[PDB]
């Protein structure tokens, strides 16, 4: 049964907004129609866009984009007969849903997933928290990227609901590395972020000079964030500047990760870490810590290896374990695809994400 | 039964900013307990609560109307306020029903409309439903003119009870002196922000007849946009040594205080606090015939009424003034005494806490 579907987000920030679109082109692709409600974008028939213009009408101090947002999604939703609303973020988006609803004569459902983008934010002000709570119990269905998201939330937030988990998915390697002027005997390691501090760039290069200084290497750094001019700074102290490649943002990622032996994520905070899957999906090993939803992306000495937060040595002897012995390697690869055929793949999840549109429709 | 009552607006805009101010400071003196919640000597009774609106970078928008509802709840629920009393409907009623549909308990919500919604509906026709979602979501709503309360109905149409509450309120050598002004000139003040609404333009030629006819001085009080504009004009007509532009000012009271007539020939106006404290000290107004200004102004009794635009006859009523000191007299004393009657702060104060009483229990 074809429904119509709105979707609110942000439509790129990294992992959430590909995640967004990505999912609302797969339903698009199933026969239904999509709406995005988001600022303004710069595609399939069934897919169309409604922008939220703010002005500050020379009345209000702050731009009102939260109540813009609102009233905007109001009038797609009846202008187009909206059966759900599908919000992406507790804040704002999942508030500004309910908003839309109560000026609304129509029920519509609303379905939110959380990103941990929530939990992010609580940090900086704890005094959202009953907001936040608010949010998540005025939604129909809400839904967390990870089960450690999930219990993260209901330990800081406690909101009188149900969470449930839905992962996150993913939709000539000779001319790439010419083109990045990567010698065939150089062992590829790759490192795909936004440069937070929670991301601990820091341990990743400390881990790729143990490595350098082991066999012949090059690392590639893809991305731009607060702690470039960190990992710069630390690339010089450390020498290996001819050894790094400092790509910037990237698009044709998929290129890198092609490219590459080794993938690593040390975070201290990660919901889910989208760019495993990216990494796994291109045979890419990988290493990441022991937190969040990294654990349930990869199955340690089975899928990858797993190591304590900061604990730099621990990730270099299982950087070359794997980066020596061919058969580990292949072996983790090969578990990796399985999870991304089964508990991964769009197939599985957006038919996940569509039941619930028709358990409410 | 004093009451707790908190505030929420911008608290000092202009005049919509001092009257929820006073308002509360008013309330305080008979004992309430008054709590703003804004984005930032007093009574006791008085206290603050800031908003800190950030983006953390998560949010695209620093999210304000979220926050503010956020803290709205937050004190509600500490304090145990009887009552929110938002000023404007957006974005702080819409903030205050948020902060409502939050809070385990009851609590009224009462709205002030003072125009600005119908400003930011000239500019964004879109955000129709959002006002009136807005005014039928507060409990009580009032408008500090019939003339608003009447073009709210006939632009917003809500299903609500709209109560018309007004809004409410010596050296002259010494200051003339400071600011140049000889003792044979007169003086024509006008007071506003210089927004095109004002029609700082028509103000500003009716003074240059008058002054063709008699020795004058303009003082123009304010800052705005159209404050270059009226720059400008001056010069054309040559008139720089007889104008004052004294940009925004308090004791604005020592610049009535030394004026014979006061001009505010605004084409927008729903009510005009600056005819109620020009009345006050003892200077005779004309305005235009338009929104609540003449629920303010009586013809031919405490000052004259003229079109939108109408500088011919603005011209003549002001003269009229500037030539008959009796004429003038009469408008004065017929003004002051209104103040003491229609516009007294002991009357409009218990008009609010009449309304704060039927809510509360
Ligand atoms: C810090 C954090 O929890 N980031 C998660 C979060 O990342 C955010 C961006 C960010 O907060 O860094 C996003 O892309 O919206 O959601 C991703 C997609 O669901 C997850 O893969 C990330 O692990
Ligand atoms: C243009 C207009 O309607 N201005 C009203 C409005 O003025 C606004 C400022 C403005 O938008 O001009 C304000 O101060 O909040 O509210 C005042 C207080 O009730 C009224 O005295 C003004 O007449
Ligand atoms: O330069 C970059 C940096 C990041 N990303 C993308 O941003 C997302 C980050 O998701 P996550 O690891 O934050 O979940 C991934 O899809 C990743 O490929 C890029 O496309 N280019």
């Amino acid at each position: 049964r074809k429904l119509k579907i709105g979707i609110t987000c942000y439509p790129s920030v990294g992992g959430s907004g590909i995640i967004a679109t990505e999912l609302g082109k797969q339903l698009a692709e199933k026969g239904h129609e999509i709406h995005f409600i988001t600022s303004s974008i710069p595609y399939h028939p069934n897919i169309h866009f409604h922008e939220v213009e703010v002005n500050q009408y020379a009345v209000f101090k702050y731009p009102p984009y939260d109540l813009t947002l609102a009233s905007k999604i109001a009038e797609v939703a009846e202008r187009e007969n909206l059966d759900i609303i599908h919000a992406h973020y507790a804040l704002p988006h999942a508030v500004c849903a309910y908003l839309a609803k109560q000026m609304l004569k129509r029920n519509i459902g609303i379905v939110t997933t959380l990103h941990g983008t929530d939990i992010t934010v609580l940090g900086y002000d704890p005094s959202l928290k009953d907001l936040i709570r608010f949010a998540i119990e005025s939604s129909d269905r809400v839904t967390a990227v990870s089960s450690a998201l999930a219990a993260e939330t209901y330990d800081l937030i406690k909101p009188e609901k149900k969470i449930e988990t839905i992962y996150n998915f993913i939709d000539n390697t000779a001319a790439i590395k010419e083109k990045h002027g990567i010698l065939p005997d150089e062992k590829v390691v790759i490192h795909v972020s936004n440069f937070r501090k929670v991301k601990r760039v820091q341990d990743v290069i400390r881990v790729f000079r143990n490595i350098a200084g082991k066999t012949k290497a090059k690392l590639l750094l893809v991305g731009d964030g607060p702690e470039k001019s960190t990992a710069c700074e630390l690339i010089r102290k450390y020498g290996l500047e001819d050894q790094v490649l400092m790509l910037g943002n990237q698009d044709r990622v998929e290129d890198l990760y092609s490219i590459s032996d080794l993938k690593l994520l040390l975070s201290e905070k990660e919901s889910f870490g989208l760019v495993l899957l990216e990494a796994m999906a291109c045979g890419v090993p990988c290493i990441g810590t022991n937190i969040g939803g990294i654990p349930e992306v990869i199955k340690n000495n089975v899928s990858g290896f797993l190591v304590d937060v900061g604990d730099v040595t621990a990730a270099t002897a299982r950087a070359m374990s794997i980066l020596e012995d061919e058969q580990l390697s292949n072996r983790f690869t090969k578990a990796a695809i399985e999870m991304l055929e089964n508990e991964f793949s769009s197939k599985k999840i957006v038919s996940q994400y569509e039941q619930i549109y028709a358990d409410l429709a």
